[PDB]
C-alpha cells in the first residue's frame, strides 16, 4: 500500500477509550459512534491530516479483557464506529505502536481501536471495570453506522471512506510514510 501503511477490511484488533475527538485527524467529526484507528493503519502522521482509514466504518466486537483473560463477559455490545481519528505510536505504543519494525502491539494485536467516549460508543462496548477488549473488526457499509457528519475543520479534510469499497480499494488516499 502507498506508504507501507498495513490496512485490510477484516482483522483482529484491541480496544480502548479516549475522549477529545472533535477536531480528529480526518479533519471532520461526526455525531455517530466513532474511533481513532492505530497509527500504521490510519495512513498519516500527526500533523500531516487524513488517511486512507477516514470514513470507514467498522462493526467491532470486544471478546477478551487481555488484563483479566479468565473473564468471559459479559461483554459490551458489537458497535458500528466510523473512524475519524488517529492513535499515534507516540506515547501510546502498548495499544497504538504497531510498525514497520513490530507491527503488533503489546497485546499482539496488528490494529486497535481508540473509541472515543464523547459520542458514546465506549459505554456501549466496554462493560463497567473493563477498559481495554481485544476482539475483531469488520469493515461494513456505513449505512450500518447512525449519525452525520461533522463540518470541515481545514482544507483537505476527508470522510469519502464512507462510501469507498472496503480496503484495500482506497478512499481518501495515505499521507507520508508508515511509523517505523
Ligand atoms: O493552513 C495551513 C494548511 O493547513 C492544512 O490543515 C492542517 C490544519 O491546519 C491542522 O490544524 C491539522 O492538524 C490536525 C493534524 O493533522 C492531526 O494529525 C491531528 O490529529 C490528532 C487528533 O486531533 C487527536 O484527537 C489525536 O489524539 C490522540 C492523542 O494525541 C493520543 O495521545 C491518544 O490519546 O490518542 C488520541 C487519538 O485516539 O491525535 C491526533 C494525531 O496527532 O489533528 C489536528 C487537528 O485536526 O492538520 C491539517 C493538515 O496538515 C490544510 O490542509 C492546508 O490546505 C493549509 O494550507
Ligand atoms: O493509549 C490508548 C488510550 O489509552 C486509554 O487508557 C487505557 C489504557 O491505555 C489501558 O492501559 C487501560 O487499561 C486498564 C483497563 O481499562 C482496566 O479495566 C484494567 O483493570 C483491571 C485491573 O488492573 C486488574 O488489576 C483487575 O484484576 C482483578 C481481576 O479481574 C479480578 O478477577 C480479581 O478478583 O481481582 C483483580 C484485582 O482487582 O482487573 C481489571 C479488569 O481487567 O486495568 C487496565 C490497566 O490499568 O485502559 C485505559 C482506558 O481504555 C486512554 O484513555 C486514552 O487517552 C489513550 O488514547
Ligand atoms: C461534538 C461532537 C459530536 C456531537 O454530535 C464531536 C466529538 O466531540
Ligand atoms: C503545525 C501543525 C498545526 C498546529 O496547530 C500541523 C503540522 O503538524
Ligand atoms: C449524547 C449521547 C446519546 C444521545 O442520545 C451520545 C451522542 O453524543
Ligand atoms: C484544528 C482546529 C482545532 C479546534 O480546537 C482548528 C481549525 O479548525
Ligand atoms: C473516493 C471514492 C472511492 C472511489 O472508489 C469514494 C466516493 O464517495
Amino acid at each position: 500500500a502507498t506508504g507501507g501503511y498495513v490496512q485490510q477490511a477484516t482483522g483482529q484488533a484491541s480496544f480502548t477509550m479516549y475522549s477529545g475527538c472533535g477536531s480528529p485527524a480526518c479533519g471532520k467529526a461526526a455525531s455517530g459512534f466513532t474511533a481513532a484507528i492505530n497509527q500504521l493503519a490510519f495512513g498519516s502522521a500527526p500533523g500531516l491530516g487524513a488517511g486512507d482509514a477516514c470514513g470507514r466504518c467498522f462493526a467491532l466486537t470486544g471478546n477478551h479483557d487481555p488484563y483479566s483473560p479468565n473473564y468471559t463477559g459479559p461483554f459490551g455490545q458489537t458497535i458500528v464506529v466510523k473512524v475519524t481519528d488517529l492513535c499515534p505510536v507516540q506515547g501510546n505504543q502498548e495499544f497504538c505502536g504497531q510498525t514497520t519494525s513490530n507491527p503488533t502491539n503489546q497485546h499482539g494485536m496488528p490494529f486497535h481501536f481508540n473509541i472515543c467516549e464523547d459520542t458514546g460508543g465506549s459505554a456501549k462496548f466496554f462493560p463497567s471495570g473493563h477498559g481495554a477488549l481485544t476482539g475483531t473488526f469488520t469493515e461494513v457499509s456505513c449505512s450500518q453506522w447512525s449519525g452525520s457528519d461533522g463540518g470541515q475543520l481545514w482544507n483537505g479534510a476527508c470522510l469519502s471512506g464512507e462510501t469507498a469499497p472496503n480496503w484495500p480499494s482506497t478512499a481518501c488516499g495515505n499521507k507520508g510514510t508508515a511509523p517505523s
